[PDB]
């Protein structure tokens, strides 16, 4: 409004410049959608500081007389943050809207948003509820069980299809639970969910004694996504809660369709996915989503205090650089890279006498077998991990047979390989989102000299 100086034209231009941001932004605060094109920096930069000056620790003449006023210390916290500080939620509801942080509450309110967008954008289009909350999938799913207890006060077990993963296993003991551990049957080369071993554990212990049955969909091969329809019939028959581990399952449409099949025709109560696997942010954030909003509202609720706005703020300033069109572009190209990463193991297996585990229901990890390497006590095996890894080669675990760990008092036979004996060794290699054909030709190259120095040796 400074036409003193400069001509009045030209600050009409300018000014009128200005509207086109606020266009973009008044979009999102009505439809709270994921714009389809992604914003400029410029245009989210300006959100982001017209959001952080409605925080009463951000107010001009703001003077603080309590024990938690967001004051910061060093500078360089601050802008890094871009002076949100008080977090996300009250003391006693981490969804209620803060009233000395009215931007932090707006960015929450946008995030759940905007992750509820991408959530129906990548499959289950009818999911009812979901929030973000600052913790690991770990940490969520344990909060999903610490919900159900006052729900069910006589259950005590939880049944657990097989799933070689620490994190997951120790939320179900972390929340005080005893896991229930069901083995999978071998099916081809895939490891599927034994339906039968499932329900009849219900009948041994009773459902009242059970507090829920315990899924899981993203997974390593020949591990594939469990059979979540059977599983949902049996929950809905029975009536067990159903959660689903998808930790890493928005970015695979086959998974999240399994999840929207799941409800459709049974009982899914929630489901987990992580924030850094499925939308490349730093690990730290994870979303809990279901179908029956006073459920996921409950637990919410369930969460004690204020929580960090740092994983939303990363969600936030992605899906709006990204927009739903440039999120869309990664799940195709994930699927492209699926396919040329299995070409280039298939290629690879034939010249060193291997083959590639058959693992259709996978669609995001792949095994390739190791049969012809180890001479039983030349430590073939464990070398290959160590020379990939030295070569500077991260996400290829091997999987040794026989390998046996103990995880919270349970001793695990065959770990890392989702069962007691499976037939051969394997290597694993996944197209996460965001891998680029380099990540394979490095990975193909590297993983072929990795095999002649065992083969020379
Ligand atoms: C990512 C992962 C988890 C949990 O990971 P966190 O360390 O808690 O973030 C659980 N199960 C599976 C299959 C996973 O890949």
């Amino acid at each position: 409004a400074g036409e003193r100086l400069v001509s009045p034209a030209y600050v009409r231009q300018g000014c009128e410049a200005r509207r086109s941001h606020e266009h973009l932004i008044r979009l999102l605060l009505e439809k709270g959608k994921c714009p389809e094109n992604g914003w400029d920096e410029s245009t989210l930069e300006l959100f982001l500081h017209e959001l952080a000056i409605m925080d009463s620790n951000n107010f001009l003449g703001n003077c603080g007389v309590g024990e938690r006023e967001g004051r910061v210390a060093s500078a360089l916290v601050a802008r890094r943050h871009y002076r949100f500080i008080h977090g996300i939620g009250r003391s006693g509801d981490i969804s209620a809207v803060q009233p000395k942080a009215a931007g932090s509450s707006l960015l929450n309110k946008i995030t759940n948003s905007l992750v509820l967008d991408i959530i129906k954008l990548a499959g289950v289009h009818t999911v009812a509820n979901c929030f973000v909350v600052p913790m690991a999938t770990g940490m969520s799913l344990t909060l999903c069980f610490l919900t159900l207890r006052h729900k069910r006060p006589k259950a005590k077990y939880i049944i657990w299809p097989r799933i070689d993963q620490k994190s997951c296993f120790k939320s179900m003991i972390t929340a005080g639970f005893e896991p229930v551990v069901i083995e999978n049957v071998l099916e081809g080369d895939e490891l599927r969910t034994d339906l039968k071993a499932v329900e009849a554990k219900v009948q041994e212990l009773g459902p009242d004694c059970i507090l829920c049955i315990h899924s899981t969909t993203s997974c390593f091969a020949p591990r594939v996504p469990d059979r979540l329809e059977e599983l949902a019939v049996i929950c809905a028959n029975y009536d067990i809660p159903h959660i689903v581990n998808n930790a890493y399952g928005v970015q695979s449409s086959k998974c999240m369709h399994l999840i929207q099949q799941g409800a459709r025709v049974g009982r899914i109560d929630a489901f987990v996915q992580s924030l850094d696997k499925n939308f490349m942010v730093p690990v730290g954030g994870a979303i809990i989503a279901g179908f029956n909003d006073s459920f996921i509202q409950e637990i919410s609720k369930m969460y004690p205090g204020r929580a960090s706005a740092s994983p939303s703020l990363d969600v936030l300033i992605t899906l709006l650089s990204l927009g739903s069109n440039g999120y869309k572009k990664l799940l195709k190209e994930r699927k492209e890279m699926f396919s040329y990463l299995s070409n280039q193991i298939k290629k690879l297996s034939e010249a060193y006498n291997e083959r590639l585990l058959h693992t259709p229901h996978n669609p995001i990890s792949l095994a390739m077998t190791l049969k012809t390497l180890d001479e039983h006590r030349d430590k073939a095996v464990t070398q290959l991990g160590s020379m990939l890894f030295t070569r500077q080669v991260s996400g290829a675990r091997v999987v040794p047979l026989g390998s046996m760990q103990t995880v919270s008092g349970y001793t695990f036979r065959g770990f890392m390989s989702h069962t007691n004996n499976y037939p051969c060794a394997y290597l694993n290699a996944a197209s996460a989102i965001g891998m680029k054909m380099q990540d394979v030709d490095l990975f193909i190259k590297r993983l072929d000299r990795c095999l002649k120095a065992v083969r020379k040796e």
